[PDB]
């Protein structure tokens, strides 16, 4: 049994009037990531959403960085398309969480690795936004904390193409991850 | 300018009817951690309620097998008491209050109190609340892997057995380097 | 999977001309923790020898103004005592033992440690050595919150205040929840 | 009070016949990464040199399966390449110079670095090595992770990719809000 983690994938970061939107590229991903999260938890996977919630916070320095997004209490943070479906189904299983993040990293000051650890978890399967963003810092701190790594290939995006590109390069050559299709299954 | 870290001094932990009550000695420091958290607040700290939050049928927790349902979302006994209470309703929506839900004994595992305190170039924590010996001292133990300078007010911690209590307070001092301070944080002699 | 821990068995720690020598108990621990620790490598545990390397004189580390120098890097101090020392001139060279520089009390706080114990899937720590109140509980306490299942090996465990030991012992059972187990590593009950 | 971290600029990733060698590039900064590491020394900066520490036969590390063996412990390819080497010749035993192996990407990871900088109350770290996309990028997400303000040398980091040190330069700057500096440590707009 393995642990599916669904980063960011909410309106602010994929919706047309979204705070800080991916667009089309993310928008593109919808049908791939709720078909694999689904797949994920039929076989008896854990699913781990983990969102930015943001404040207004003058000591956070990526308020400097990016403008507001993913506030807590706005509709920004609601997931989006049939993954939001998914969440209305399931949220409230013993094997679905809800994880509130305010780094990039879904592991920086949250308690993912003591959940994963619990569980006697050792791969985690990527998906979300941004992939050379959250995806990245997420599966770096994976790799530290020496999980296998999976990565959802039609189930990650990002704004610019070219950083979607480094990103996978450096999680097959680098951190040794799996790169796997909508249907988990390695792709070649 | 420093950080006070009010731990687990909840209903549950402290009034007759707790669940996990540490009864007498936890209640006999109410107006002590009420007064100090109100003299750090005055002089521009910050505080955090780093509360215990647990859910019951939680088996993939070890803690479940150890002690009785305590601190459970939802219920009256994460509130916080006495005056302590009262402080919360009233200075707990200022920018430099935080209310933080943990699962271990420690304030920092699993949490982002480490995060929160380098954001503002904390180097110094003041430890109150329960227990002496576990919650407390878990706590005293990762600030000081984390490099922190410790301050342990003694008559705002409490456990259960007056011998526990006594083995953390040297621990403290001893090993960690804590030093041990007063209601009106001087330090104690 | 599991994993022996062999904390800070050293000359210093050990021996009566020690500089940091706990003497009579950590002395009458030597037939135990060296039967133990050639058990468990029997049985094909992993042992890490987890050991303090401090340096004269570091001004930037807190310990130094709590404890007089010990286990100095490049001094006889740092050998291992009795025959746990005879153990690893035999076997230190095998691919299943590590030897380990630690600076702070726990064997994880800026170590490798939980990498290397991850790398083999390992979910159980069997800790043994000095003291039973700081560098075993604090790695203890290290373990827990990393979670790992823990061993007590209670006779290769000890310290030099008998009350601090005892302390020790139920908190690794009672707040832990720890097996403490034997020479042989047979639970005690 | 900042800390220069030096990373993998040895034989194995720079020299010409180097086990792992990103080659001509990183060859080009051997004087910049010089410069600058002797500048920061001057002006009483902490110096860390984070360098890989690998073992032939190490089957129980994932990067083994990705790489060829590089960086052996006890080799020349773990030497430092070009004036660097030499300053370290020079100034090694200082007690604000530092030599500490890694065996992760990130100098952090396993090490005790976050412990030495909080130690000596750093707020800044300064960035140089190799390469840009891979032991510089994993160190700087590490120190963002833990509050660290963040400068990278521009001429003093490298990669055998131009794509990929661009996308890492791009990163530090409008992700992780780091400060890129000359070799003379002003800063570039
Ligand atoms: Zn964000
Ligand atoms: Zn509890
Ligand atoms: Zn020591
Ligand atoms: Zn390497």
């Amino acid at each position: 049994t393995k642990a599916l983690i669904s980063i960011d994938y909410t309106e602010d970061f994929v919706a047309d009037s979204g705070k800080l939107t991916a667009g089309a590229p993310a928008q593109a991903i919808s049908d791939a990531i709720s078909k694999v999260t689904r797949l994920a938890f039929e076989r008896g996977d854990y699913i781990f959403f983990t969102i930015d919630a943001h404040e207004n916070d003058c000591f956070h320095p990526e308020s400097k960085l990016f403008p507001p997004h993913n506030l807590i209490g706005t509709s920004g943070r609601n997931l989006y398309g049939d993954l939001g479906i998914f969440y209305q189904e399931h949220g409230s299983d013993s094997r679905v969480f809800w994880m509130d993040k305010r780094h990039y990293s879904a592991f920086s000051g949250t308690d993912l690795d003591i959940r994963l650890r619990e569980r006697r978890v050792s791969t985690v399967i990527l998906t979300g936004v941004l992939t050379d963003i959250c995806v990245l810092h997420t599966a770096i701190d994976a790799y530290n904390l020496g999980y296998d790594i999976e990565i959802v290939k039609p189930a990650v995006a990002s704004i610019w193409p070219e950083n979607h590109q480094f990103a996978l390069g450096h999680f097959k050559n680098t951190l040794g991850a799996k790169l796997v299709d909508e249907n988990l299954n390695e792709l070649f």
